[PDB]
């Protein structure tokens, strides 16, 4: 019933799963998929920049998260909510959110827990769309996201 969440999960889920592994999801994309393909391209060009530019902090935070299993995923949500929700809302901070999601997803594919990439995505999507919905609606959602990072 919730269209922006579902779009957002399709974008975020694919960015993370494709980052943790080698290849893209070749499923055809749901409603608003030309924007989702574009937003996904944007997350690849800017997400990788953000990940290489913050590696040491990402390595620190990923290492003190000590993620074993899928039940660890949703105590993780507490530290990410704590770090993401209370300050300034803008597109850079949301892209940093999704890029650390890709970082942790890669780690989880290393420790043979790729089955936890999707719950992670869901949690990230749910945290972004819940606490930021009004902002996302007034900034036009993913079309605004693509236009903001356009080159
Ligand atoms: C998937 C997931 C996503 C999570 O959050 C994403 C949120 C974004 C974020 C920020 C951030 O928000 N910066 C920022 C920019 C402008 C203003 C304010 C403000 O305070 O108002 C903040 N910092 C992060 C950092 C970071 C950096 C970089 N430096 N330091 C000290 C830290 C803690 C690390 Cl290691 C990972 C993510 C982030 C968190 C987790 C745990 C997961 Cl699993």
């Amino acid at each position: 019933d919730d269209e922006l969440y579902r779009q957002s999960l399709e974008i975020i889920s694919r960015y993370l799963r494709e980052q943790a592994t080698g290849a893209k999801d070749t499923k055809p994309m749901g409603r608003s998929g030309a924007t989702s393909r574009k937003a996904l391209e944007t997350l690849r060009r800017v997400g990788d920049g953000v990940q290489r530019n913050h590696e040491t902090a990402f390595q620190g935070m990923l290492r003190k998260l000590d993620i074993k299993n899928e039940d660890d995923v949703k105590s993780l949500s507490r530290v990410m909510i704590h770090v993401f929700s209370d300050g300034v809302t803008n597109w850079g901070r949301i892209v940093t959110l999704i890029s650390f999601g890709a970082f942790v997803a890669k780690h989880l594919k290393t420790i043979n827990q790729e089955s936890c990439i999707e719950p992670l995505a869901e949690s990230i999507t749910d945290v972004l769309v819940r606490t930021k919905r009004d902002w996302l609606v007034k900034q036009r959602g993913w079309d605004g996201f693509v236009e903001f990072f356009h080159v």
